[PDB]
């Protein structure tokens, strides 16, 4: 888990730092990928019409 050695996060987590000094782990909301690189949809789906998710 690449996220410094000052904190500890389980599974794929994002490194959210405070006002410089301490590093924390932010709750990962399942960051998947879709067709466009400006959105994200559940694994197996895609971003259509830039709003909903399709198959």
């Amino acid at each position: 888990v690449p996220c410094d050695n000052v904190s500890s996060c389980p599974s794929s987590d994002t490194c959210c730092q405070l006002t410089s000094g301490e590093w924390g782990c932010c709750p990962i909301p399942e960051a998947v990928c879709c067709s466009d690189h400006q959105h994200c949809c559940p694994q197996g789906y895609t971003c259509v019409a830039e709003g909903q998710c399709q198959k």
